[PDB]
């Protein structure tokens, strides 16, 4: 199924991201990856759709709270890409 | 579903001033800290949407007179239990 | 019991804050944390008296190695030190 | 056998690098690393060829989505992939 | 108890420079590196004040003509165990 | 044995730093450190003029693909090369 992520400076934002994508659409949160220097990225699966959609609101909400650095929809991810993914 | 509450500030000393200052009142419950570099943390609590927008304003308040605050958010209605829309 | 902080740019400034807090006030150094941006903070805890001139102490010695970003007493923490204080 | 580097600044056009190197040719991803100041390093490795489209079609598609940092090809590693990568991977 | 020389580098080339050219010039210890994150590295040696003096100039001093020295300090009586002032790692 | 290092900030630099200095048969790679803020050190230990050698083609290969932030070598390092580096 496509994978989703909004990427902000700052947490507070990446939990209005978060919260507005699983509110918006028909997704399933994965998790929140965090890699230092205040970078934070939100991850959601789902029909491609939907995870269209809840990036889309997700990114918008964010962007009210804080930083987004980086909004990206994968519609059909290949399978090797599962490994690199947060648990 | 509670509301959930955040103060994000520069600087640690900010943080537990913030924090101290939200959990001053008995219906407001601190979730934790959340630190994800670059001298950012997050103070998170939970209780009713009136307590929380309170908490949240008194903690701000008392974190801009010691470091920065970088973001101040109320959540009324988070969606799914808190502990999925929260970070491990 | 009180908490005391003093918070400095680099770990240099900190390790001073902590030795000139411990000489000139009956505290307990309960540890440095690290946050990103060379920010780290030095806390102390005892009695309100022996915190203040303690932080005071250690922001003055401080402040002649290097950056203090911050110099904070909280009287009485309205939680338990434990849970007030970051993991 | 070669290594393949995508290096972005943040994990949103380092996914995007990993998936479209692995789509792009017969590649095997080692993992990505990170460094701080936002650095994200992603690793594959197989045949000189494969590596050199891949890195290509990873940098193409990374920089549409963020920053990209480096992009490089070593086609003939001269200590054991696993000796020169960092141990983390 | 024996005095702490600290000298603290931005970069980890600067801070070996400095560790070497400390343990060079003195009788002092080296009691390791400590490394907060934002490319900030405090060196620190231990043994008598005067030696801990010398030291610590002869470190920062090594080190600057390597790359960025952030800070430069010795404590020559902790006031608590040494053990309980420096941090765990 | 003298040491050398390169270090760079981004870590395909580093990576490609590595494998020139490596590509002499009398250059032993250390390892890589990372302090953060982007910086990565790659250690090498040889004789003097290999890791002379070794250092500056290091840094020549590293420059073309990122920012070299220190070029050093130590010709005789006081103590053993594991006492005077750090753990990891």
């Amino acid at each position: 199924e496509a994978l989703g992520m909004v990427e902000t400076k700052g947490l507070t934002a990446a939990i209005e991201a978060a919260d507005a994508m699983v509110a918006s659409a028909n997704v399933m949160l994965v998790g929140y990856e965090k890699i230092g220097s205040g970078l934070v990225t939100v991850i959601v699966r789902g029909d491609v759709g939907a995870v269209k959609a809840a990036t889309d609101a997700g990114a918008a909400a964010a962007r009210n709270v804080g930083e987004v650095k980086a909004v990206h929809v994968i519609p059909r991810p290949h399978t090797d890409v599962e490994k690199i993914l947060p648990k």
